[PDB]
């Protein structure tokens, strides 16, 4: 499953910020964080890490679960390096 639709929120409760970027190990553009934490990710990976970029930094890490699956809505905890 490569499509994600993922809810992103920090450890403390959280939502990365309006327009930040999503990107895999590989360094590739996944998608960009729009209102509430949502984003929607093309391309992903099941089971690898993807960084959350904001302010010229990489402010947080999510683990995208083995068993994520295209067109899947999920939570994805945003945990700082
Ligand atoms: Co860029």
């Amino acid at each position: 499953g490569k499509r994600l639709f993922a809810i992103l929120r920090l450890a403390d409760g959280s939502q990365p910020p309006f327009g930040a970027s999503v990107t895999s190990e590989k360094g590739r553009e996944l998608g960009m964080v729009a209102d509430e934490g949502l984003a929607w990710l093309s391309g992903v990976t099941p089971g690898e890490t993807l960084s959350v970029n904001w302010d010229g930094k990489i402010q947080c890490q999510v683990n995208v679960p083995e068993t994520a699956i295209s067109d899947q809505q999920l939570l994805l905890p945003c945990t700082p390096q």
